[PDB]
């Protein structure tokens, strides 16, 4: 059987809180009236999504309304409880209200207004400095939610709303976020293909906060190398092969042996043997301005097979890559 794992940081934070904090199934929701709002327009968030710009009639304030997709209410209360727990945290989207349509009875979340400019639309046109600035901003949100015992699990450019004129950033879509409890085995069918950590791909269930750090690595790699996605798999099996071709197969199989992972039979033929590639392989004339020794050292320390080996959010924030950002923050 597989070898147990525990989080390097924030391991027992939920244990030391009242049951009410994390026992989201016992949470009682006071449902508001969706009649306090009027939808203005549908926000283009993809096919699955049902997000709208709206106006709160009571005070003429712009808001964003997310109509919850028919789901186990377990998941609904989970997203609500996580949002409520993280409310007011650095770069976390603010849940304003919780409502139901009186006729349909369908649940909906009302958020603080933000522009519909997600990071995917801006993150391939950024300067060196701005990549570091916004990465550091994302890291604030990750450290906070992890410090509060929550892993996001869907960290990707599409879930990062950015107001580039006022330099503001919000981490959004907490619908896959879950509370970390040491020993718990989690669902591995979370996150999007290109940002799925190796632990998800080999079906290692006892993962932690460090999942989000892999996803952050994938985003960083994609930005500095101008390669979208960085790991471009056909499916979940070929995704790990794409990773394997960069990180190499030696650390992969070492990782499998360390945690005694029963590797799916399909993987046997498709992985092969590959060297660990030096990051220089991905630098070219059109991306050389975004790539530095500091960026490559930072990237390397996020993208590890072994989830234990990856930088924590706080450790990442104190990496040399962010020195000029930290400096400028204190100046202001
Ligand atoms: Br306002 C509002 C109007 C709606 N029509 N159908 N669903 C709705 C949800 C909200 Br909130
Ligand atoms: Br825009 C937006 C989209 C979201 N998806 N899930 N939560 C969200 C919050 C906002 Br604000």
């Amino acid at each position: 059987g597989p070898v147990p794992s525990r989080a390097r940081v924030y391991t027992d934070v939920n244990t030391h809180r009242p049951r009410e904090y994390w026992d989201y199934e016992s949470h009682v929701v006071e449902w508001g009236n969706q009649d306090d709002y009027q939808l203005v327009r549908k926000l283009g968030r993809g096919k699955y999504s049902e997000v709208f710009e709206a106006i709160n009639i009571t005070n003429n304030e712009k808001v964003v309304v997310k109509i919850l997709k028919p789901v186990k209410k377990k998941k609904i209360k989970r997203e609500i409880k996580i949002l409520e727990n993280l409310r007011g945290g650095p770069n976390i989207i603010t849940l304003a209200d919780i409502v139901k349509d009186p006729v349909s009875r369908t649940p909906a979340l009302v958020f603080e207004h933000v522009n519909n400019t997600d990071f995917k639309q801006l993150y391939q046109t950024l300067t060196d400095y701005d990549i570091r600035f916004y990465m550091y901003e994302i890291l604030k949100a990750l450290d906070y939610c992890h410090s509060m015992g929550i892993m996001h699990r869907d960290v990707k450019p599409h879930n990062v709303m950015i107001d580039h004129e006022h330099r503001k950033l919000r981490l959004i879509d907490w619908g896959l976020a879950e509370f970390y409890h040491p020993g718990q085995e989690y669902n591995v069918r979370v996150a999007s293909r290109y940002f799925k950590g190796p632990e998800l791909l080999v079906d290692y269930q006892m993962y932690d906060y460090s999942l989000d750090m892999w996803s952050l690595g994938c985003m960083l790699a994609s930005m500095i190398f101008r390669k979208e996605p960085f790991f471009h798999g056909h499916d979940n099996y070929d995704q790990l092969v794409r990773i394997a071709k960069v990180l190499g197969t030696e650390d992969l199989y070492d990782y499998i042996d360390k945690y005694n992972i029963e590797l799916d039979p399909r993987f046997n033929d498709i992985l092969g043997r590959h060297s660990r590639k030096r990051w220089e392989r991905f630098v070219h004339s059109e991306n050389q301005h975004l790539v530095s020794p500091e960026a490559l050292d930072f990237l390397d320390k996020l993208l590890r097979y072994d989830h234990q080996s990856r930088l924590t959010a706080r450790e990442a924030m104190e990496h040399p890559y962010f020195y000029t950002v930290v400096k400028d923050q204190a100046r202001m």
